[PDB]
């Protein structure tokens, strides 16, 4: 059925690495990792063990047929020195959905969260407490069948590694030639296979003077995501109503935890209309011409909320007036999230470690 | 950047040769493997070494962001005990295109072929010679950056493993809800990410009483591929002309080596029209009602040519009269391929080891 946190085997490191004294995202790892193997017998006992290489059979289905998925969440240390995870239950939910989509074994969501709690507790001294710092948690589940048949694996590995990590607007390339995901595809799951093919496109954005990719979809050039983040637009819509809009969860949008949190927050304030609806380049162009756009930004765990100041759409260089509008909404979201995350105000959304 | 060279080959023979079999596809492996490492210093020296595990950093981009691609080709041992590869240059061409698509390092196609030649030569005794047997050759290129940033890797591994391997018609489920690939995507490259998402779809086909998936595309329900195989239809077309048709390479089709060979053979014969044209379910239904369909089949390395006798579409079973028609074209294809592959007829398609 599932591994249990009660059965956790703890193996402390004998070679602790020197902590940092900048923090480049996703390149510095803590002393320990979580590791749980699965096979015909079911799940093994979970272990917190020293950070170490994986040993994999050359035919492992994780490396041939991309039987792999991952999560990303953050732990924050408040002034009171208490470390708390941001809405981890949602990541656990999402990870399990990913596993079912790739025919990888299910596990108990609260059991994995506790194992992750235990892991972070072990490496708690790696959690930085400087302003705007955090610990990035990366769970991974891979198939590990030593067979070249494309099939449901009979073996799997679940592991978790940790990274300590340390508002500048960005430019985006919007070219309809590039496609991240399609309806009937798997772009709405956090699977490794969705990321590899984007590397070349990101290089092309850099080649054309932009920092990231604005992923367009469909004949009407829907704005779906920005880089690895969900996209939000704050504008006065064609009906004259002030609203926050983000694309709906219709197959091509990854259901971000930050995304859902911004919707929940804005919805709760009740000061302007908050909707999930498709957004087209055509609508954006008109809105920019009519001075109705206030702010455009991306949302996601690693970078949180990221303002957009420019979109290159074919040869048209479009100025996005996010920064000339405060950015009032971005700043308000960042302020409220910081209060919740760093335990300034106690909250339902934080899970203490 | 410059390639590894077959001249620089380091050989390390095994100490404990494993027992040969007296075979389920892709489960049994040979004694050696090829391994080449790439980094900021370029390609290292290729080496044939004993079959062994891969040791990878747990942040390896091969496991998080699917920086992985593979190839598949067969070696055949004729009665003269001579071993030959089938059109290996085409696999090398396709591997380099896949590599470029994932921003993985370029290499010299002739140099890699020579390394694989040397590898099979070292393991020549694993190549079985019984009727309908072959050695499956699985090259793989993976990213190996120990970083959670989605980026072009600065490290990579190319390895090759070998497997000895050993007309029954199949039924297909044709459900448009499942989409294998999209125009503008990566369905036309042999990347791991294209295969994982199909596992569940195949389970659903089995649940609905079908053996494999017929992958449909577009609002007009184009037949693109069958399972992991290209699709062919032999019929009298709407203009009353007998033809063999397969979908064109428009982006959603993997350019199969077997596919191209069947086109080449049928063109060489000059007995009927050979065309690359899209094929819709609407055309198939009409042709089936008018009795114009002779044979429907898949092509691919592992299974060669596979007849189809039934398709489940919109909850109704369509009988496909392939076996009723001989299947003459399928049998002729299989015989000519066999004669070429096992050396009965000399042919420039075969590459001696
Ligand atoms: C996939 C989850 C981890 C992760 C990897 C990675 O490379 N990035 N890169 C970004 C930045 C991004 O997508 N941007 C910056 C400006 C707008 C788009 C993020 C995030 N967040 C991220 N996450
Ligand atoms: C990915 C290349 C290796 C490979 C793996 C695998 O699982 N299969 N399965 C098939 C059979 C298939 O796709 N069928 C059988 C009936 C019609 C479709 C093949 C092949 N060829 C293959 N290859
Ligand atoms: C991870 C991710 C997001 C944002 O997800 P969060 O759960 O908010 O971090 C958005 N789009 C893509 C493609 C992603 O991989
Ligand atoms: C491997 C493959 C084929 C067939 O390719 P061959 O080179 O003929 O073996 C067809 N379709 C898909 C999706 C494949 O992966
Ligand atoms: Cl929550
Ligand atoms: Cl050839």
């Amino acid at each position: 059925s599932s591994f249990k946190a009660a059965d956790l085997q703890l193996e402390m490191t004998q070679k602790p690495h020197k902590k940092p004294g900048p923090l480049v995202f996703g390149k510095t790892f803590t002393d320990h990792m979580l590791m749980v193997e699965w096979n015909d017998k079911g799940w093994g006992q979970p272990r917190i063990q020293p950070f170490q290489n994986l040993t994999l059979h050359p035919a492992s289905s994780s490396l041939h047929y991309s039987l792999q998925l991952f999560e990303g969440m953050k732990a924050f240390k408040g002034k009171d020195q208490q470390v708390r995870l941001f809405r981890p239950w949602l990541n656990m939910d999402r990870m399990l959905r990913s596993a079912m989509r790739l025919c990888l074994p299910s596990f108990d969501k609260l059991e994995l969260l506790e194992c992750i709690r235990r892991l972070i507790e072990v490496d708690k001294d790696w959690v930085p407490d400087a302003a705007g710092t955090s610990l990035y948690v990366r769970p991974v589940l891979i198939g590990n069948e030593p067979s070249l048949g494309v099939s449901q694996p009979t073996r799997a590995l679940l592991f978790v590694i940790l990274c300590p990590v340390g508002v500048t607007p960005v430019s985006l390339l919007a070219d309809p030639a590039f496609i991240r995901a399609w309806v009937g595809g798997v772009g709405n799951y956090k699977l490794g296979g969705n990321y590899g093919p984007t590397v070349l496109v990101q290089q092309e954005a850099l080649k054309r003077g932009c920092e990231q990719v604005l992923w367009l979809y469909g004949p009407d050039h829907q704005l779906t995501e920005v880089g690895t983040m969900n996209i939000f637009v704050y504008w006065t819509h064609e009906d004259g109503v002030l609203e926050l809009v983000t694309p709906p969860l219709n197959g091509v949008i990854l259901p971000g935890v930050v995304r859902q949190s911004l919707l929940d927050m804005a919805q709760t304030w009740g000061e302007f209309r908050v909707v999930e609806r498709t957004i087209t380049m055509k609508q954006l162009l008109r809105a920019l011409e009519e001075g109705r756009v206030r702010e455009v930004f991306g949302s996601g765990t690693a970078c949180q909320v990221c303002p957009v100041h420019r979109i290159l759409y074919k040869d048209r260089n479009l100025h996005i007036p996010t920064m000339e509008n405060g950015p009032e909404l971005i700043l308000r979201f960042q302020k409220e999230l910081k209060e919740i995350q760093y335990g300034i105000r106690a909250h339902e959304w934080m899970f203490p470690v």
